[PDB]
């Protein structure tokens, strides 16, 4: 009953509020969510993620609450709300800077260099090619942000945020951890679903016991390791 | 203008949701929540927080959704759900005890005789008494508590939580931070308004301005230190 034919890409407008976040992003931008990206709740957002992604309830349940604590408002947000650093955002991302050395909120093709030329000789970005990108994006924070933060937490939902591209933006089974290069340069660079690229909404569901071995996979493969207080304690709230 | 003659206390059922608030507990035995204690959101709680003590929305908007944390819904909790220990729920409560040796849930009397006997020759309870009761129940965690979570966020979370019973319960302006004991016993005791007793709800608004430095004087006058690593991480959401 979702009709993908109803819910063109629009490119967002100047007041249209988007985040760092590039799935919920491509969401707003085919009208899954609200596409001026504002008073959205959680519950819209398990909706619109099952829609588009076939992404569960569960991810997005438990997601969803902690990205509800970067606004003032009692059960909604909007999209840039999430740029609040140290909920959710962090350092080390894949396509933005750090909020100590630059903008935190906006895609960065300069940044997004490390994952566009990951897995060389390939056409899909593949569990071991999102390791050695995370490895490589947490060193370059620890080489030029002086405020640098890296955590269990952080480090988790990094993992985390590799597996939604490589499950969300698969071509086969989301399963087999893998997603051609082409739809999630897609994904990232335009924050559209590649659907006259070929992409299809997974027709296997995406939920935490799906993720969870590939989340850890990715983990081992990335050779983290702690390198500070490593409390994994976040901002309860915005002007705190 | 509240009608609490259309709000009567009454006890809760077996099948009823209780928590580890006696503020939220409250509420429900006066209907201004669910009396079941179930899907209760955070406008439900600013609604219900404003109608029964005039406490404002800057403090339950902020309480409110990382207590949403503690359920596997996208906007609700049942009361219960609330005892999960490390979100909002902490070692060294006022009349519950600690979860690692007994119940974190329940009413207690014997805990809270520290509370029934502070502030001895007055008949109200203030910030000396508060701060007092605070040092000797976190006193008592560390010596019979060998895994007692003490931390700035826990010590901040307790004094709003004695600042509350000082305000929400007074008979003069909450600004004072004093309460009566007959109020506050009932309160903790019964989960009731002490309407009979002579309680009216705050003609003057509750809110952080208010609180604060009742908050930060509790802590002061308790002589706190923290235990351990210090860490102000909470448990982001129930069976992780
Ligand atoms: C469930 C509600 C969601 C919330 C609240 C949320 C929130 C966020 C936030 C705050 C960030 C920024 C972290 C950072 O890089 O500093 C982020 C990043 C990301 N999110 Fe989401 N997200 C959600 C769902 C999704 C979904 C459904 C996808 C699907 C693919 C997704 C994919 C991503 C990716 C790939 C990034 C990394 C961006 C980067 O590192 O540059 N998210 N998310
Ligand atoms: C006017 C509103 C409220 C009042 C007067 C109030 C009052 C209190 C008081 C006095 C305690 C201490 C109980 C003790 O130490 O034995 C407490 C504990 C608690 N409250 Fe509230 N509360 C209010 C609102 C809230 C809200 C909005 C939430 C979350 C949604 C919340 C969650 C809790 C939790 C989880 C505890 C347990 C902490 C512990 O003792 O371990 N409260 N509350
Ligand atoms: C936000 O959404 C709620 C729920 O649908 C609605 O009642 C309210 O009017 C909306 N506010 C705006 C500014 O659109
Ligand atoms: C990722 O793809 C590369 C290149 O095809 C391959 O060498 C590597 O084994 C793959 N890793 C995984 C986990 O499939
Ligand atoms: C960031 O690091 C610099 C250099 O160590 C320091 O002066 C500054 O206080 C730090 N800022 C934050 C946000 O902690
Ligand atoms: C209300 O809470 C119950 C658990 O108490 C949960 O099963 C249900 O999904 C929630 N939703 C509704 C429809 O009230
Ligand atoms: C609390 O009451 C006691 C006894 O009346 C008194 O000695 C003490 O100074 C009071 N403290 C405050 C903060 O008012
Ligand atoms: C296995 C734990 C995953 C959940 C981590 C806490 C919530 C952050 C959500 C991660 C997804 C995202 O940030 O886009
Ligand atoms: C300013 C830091 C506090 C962050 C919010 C955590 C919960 C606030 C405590 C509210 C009182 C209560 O728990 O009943
Ligand atoms: C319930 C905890 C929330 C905040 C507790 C510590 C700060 C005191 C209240 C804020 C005062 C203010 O700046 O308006
Ligand atoms: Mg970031
Ligand atoms: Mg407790």
């Amino acid at each position: 009953a979702v009709d993908f034919s109803a819910h063109p890409w629009k490119a967002p407008g100047p007041n249209d509020s988007r985040g760092p976040c590039p799935g919920l992003n491509t969401l707003a931008n085919h009208g899954f969510l609200p596409r001026n990206g504002r008073n959205i709740s959680v519950p819209m957002i398990v909706k619109a993620g099952f829609e588009g992604y076939n992404v569960q309830s569960d991810i997005l349940i438990l997601a969803g609450k902690v990205g509800m604590l970067t606004s003032r408002e009692a059960d909604t947000i909007s999209l840039e709300d999430l740029k609040l650093h140290g909920t959710i955002e962090h350092d080390a991302s894949l396509s933005r800077e750090d909020v100590a050395i630059g903008d935190n909120l906006h895609f960065n093709e300069a940044i997004f260099t490390t994952l566009a030329n990951s897995n060389p000789g390939a056409d899909v970005y593949n569990i071991s090619s999102a390791a050695q990108v995370q490895h490589d994006r947490l060193a370059d924070s620890v080489a030029r942000n002086p405020n640098v933060t890296n955590t269990d937490l952080t480090a988790t939902i990094r993992s985390s945020e590799s597996a939604f591209y490589l499950t969300v933006m698969s071509a086969g089974d989301p399963l087999r951890g893998e997603a051609p290069k082409k739809f999630v340069n897609v994904f990232f660079q335009e924050e559209r679903m590649p659907i006259k690229e070929g992409w299809k909404r997974s027709t296997t569901p995406i939920n935490l016991p799906l993720l969870g071995p590939i989340i850890d996979r990715i983990t081992e493969l990335s050779d983290w390791k702690p390198t500070g207080d490593n409390c994994g304690a976040i901002v309860l709230g915005p002007g705190l």
